[PDB]
């Protein structure tokens, strides 16, 4: 069960694409902040955010006051498991590739996803 994490910020700075230049593959040819890009490996069933949090991987805990269901990531390929669901929408995982990484585990073997989505512009304005 391995999941490749890629800093969403490196996507803009490097000016690359998510699936065009295969950043997950081209990033290995350069050498960006290991904490930004790299292949994550966690046992199946272990909360990804936690398994990676032990290696130093940080995540924008987008947990609001009173329940929650909108962390901040972008699965580049693969599926993730998590508690029940209803508010979220498939269109969000297909058009935004976002999902739950805090207490969510990997549903497939090799799954790619962008970390630190907080940089997104859909939230940058609501940062303060
Ligand atoms: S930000 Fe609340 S469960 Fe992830």
């Amino acid at each position: 069960p391995t999941v490749e994490y890629l800093n969403y910020e490196t996507l803009d700075d490097q000016g690359w694409d998510m699936d065009d230049d295969d950043l997950f593959e081209k990033a290995a040819d350069a050498g960006l902040d290991g904490e930004d890009y790299g292949t994550m490996e966690v046992a199946e069933g272990e909360y990804i955010l936690e398994a990676a949090e032990a290696q130093g991987y940080d995540w924008p805990f987008s947990c609001r006051a009173g329940a929650c269901a909108n962390c901040a990531s972008i699965v580049k390929e693969g599926e993730i498991d998590m508690d029940m669901q209803q508010i979220l929408s498939d269109e969000e995982v297909e058009e935004k590739d976002v999902r739950l990484t805090c207490i969510g585990s990997p549903a497939a073997d090799e799954v790619k996803i962008v970390y630190n989505a907080k940089h997104l512009d859909y939230l940058q304005n609501r940062v303060i």
